[PDB]
């Protein structure tokens, strides 16, 4: 499992979402603003 690149944006899963960073960890963070709801 070669990585290559090793650095890469990080295009958001969520559907129609255009948030992209070269960071994992702030990522996924990102990825719960989405399913952030009091
Ligand atoms: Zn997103």
């Amino acid at each position: 499992g070669s990585s290559g690149s090793s650095g890469i944006l990080l295009k958001c899963p969520t559907d129609g979402c255009d948030y992209s960073t070269p960071d994992k960890y702030k990522l996924q963070a990102h990825l719960k603003v989405h399913t952030a709801l009091d």
